[PDB]
């Protein structure tokens, strides 16, 4: 399949190049994977999702995404027009209030909710977890999120937005997790994207267009939205049974474009998020 006029995100992990506009992806789309956008909520009624999804837990007052990071993300993962698997069913899980915070206790319980609530559903072609949050180091959101991966999760979390070496933040920090940085739309890290040994992967993380709450768009740029890219890629590369969950993050690490990007500092790894689909 091809989606003309993509998001540049997209249309860069169906190609070695920057600067195309074009998004080649297997129809499959993703299909019978499941992806638990743990963020500020899911709009499920946005139109981008077309019913593929639906808020399972929240740890607030409501389940509404009054914020619209989480819409965002899950938008990067699974919308119809800005997602990378289209197909894709999305579990909202609200850890993260509308102001986008939230405790660390309150993450780790939404980390061990995943782990439990994915043999609840049906999701044949596996399950991944897109996790665009992050805070200081913490070894109890760290191990969580290596409980959540030991499941039977693919994790993804974002690297953090602070230019800094991620293994002093967390999730990002846990080395059994996907940890995913930002790149931009010439192929250079973002200007904010953590960096350092513990991260695996890169993928679009400035000015990412993605769903919004209300049902519009918006172009946002952080680590927390180039991972849905890598969580999306996951669910994609699962349901085409290319990868598993335990390495689905080492299989996307192989096939990535490697030494695309620029001002990659030394000791981190020089690989873009790249489907690798041939039409």
């Amino acid at each position: 399949a091809a989606q003309t006029n993509a998001p540049w995100g997209l249309a860069r992990i169906s190609s070695t190049s920057p600067g195309t506009s074009t998004y080649y992806y297997d129809e499959s789309a993703g299909q019978g994977s499941c992806v638990y956008v743990i963020d500020t909520g899911i709009e499920a009624s946005h139109p981008e999702f077309e019913g593929r999804a639906q808020m399972v837990k929240t740890y607030y007052y409501s389940s509404r995404d009054g914020n619209g990071h989480g819409t965002h993300c899950a938008g990067t993962v699974g919308s119809r027009t800005y997602g990378v698997a289209k197909k894709t069913q999305l579990f909202g899980v609200k850890v993260l209030d509308d102001n986008g915070s939230g405790q660390y206790s309150t993450i780790i319980a939404g980390m061990d909710f995943v782990a439990s609530d994915k043999n609840n559903r049906n999701c044949p072609k596996g399950v991944v977890a897109s996790l665009s949050l992050g805070g200081g180091y913490s070894s109890s959101v760290n191990s969580a999120a290596a409980r959540l991966q030991s499941s039977g999760v693919m994790v993804a979390v974002a690297a953090g937005n602070n230019n800094a070496d991620a293994r002093n933040y967390s999730p990002a920090s846990e080395p059994s997790v996907c940890t995913v940085g930002a790149s931009d739309r010439y192929d250079r890290r973002s200007s904010f994207s953590n960096y350092g040994s513990v991260l695996d992967i890169f993928g679009p993380g400035t000015s990412i267009l993605s769903t919004w709450i209300g049902g519009s768009t918006r172009s946002i740029s952080g680590t927390s939205m180039a991972t849905p890219h890598v969580a999306g890629l996951a669910a994609y590369l699962m349901t085409l049974g290319k990868t598993t969950a335990a390495s689905a993050c080492r299989y996307i690490a192989d096939t990535a474009n490697k030494g695309d990007l620029s001002n990659i500092p030394f000791g981190t790894v020089n690989l873009l998020a790249y489907n690798n689909y041939q039409a």
